[PDB]
């Protein structure tokens, strides 16, 4: 026990309607600037192959990066909170899968994140 934050990106698979294969990409938003990030596959080993781009640049746990991955089930998660309206850009998280593209173009930036930060949190 350590990562108690990890708990706090943990989800279950919720969104079903309409995927090719089971590479699925969630993002669940809150208005707290609070980003619920996880990822599934139904290949785990030797296969997905997970582009984390922010602004054009792939990024690692830090200060305000966090993410992690299983290996029994599959869920690559990553949890966000928030560090300036400087530092906050374009994430944009793009599963390469197959033939599938598990894409999530994310934008916090400014006054930008607000808005649809209360379209889900209202």
């Amino acid at each position: 026990e350590e990562e108690m934050k990890r708990l706090l990106a943990l989800s279950q698979e919720h969104k079903f309607p309409t995927v090719p294969t089971k590479s699925e990409l969630a993002v669940e938003i809150l208005e707290k600037g609070q980003v619920r990030f996880w990822m599934q596959a139904e290949k785990l080993s030797s296969n997905a192959k997970v582009s984390y781009i922010f602004n054009e640049k792939e990024i690692f746990e830090g200060p305000k990066y966090k993410m992690h991955i299983d290996r029994n089930t599959g869920i690559i998660e990553m949890f966000m909170e928030k560090l300036q309206d400087e530092d906050e850009g374009t994430y944009t998280f793009q599963i390469q899968d197959g033939k599938a593209t598990g894409h999530s173009t994310l934008v916090l930036i400014g006054d930008v994140y607000k808005k649809l930060q209360k379209e889900a949190e209202f």
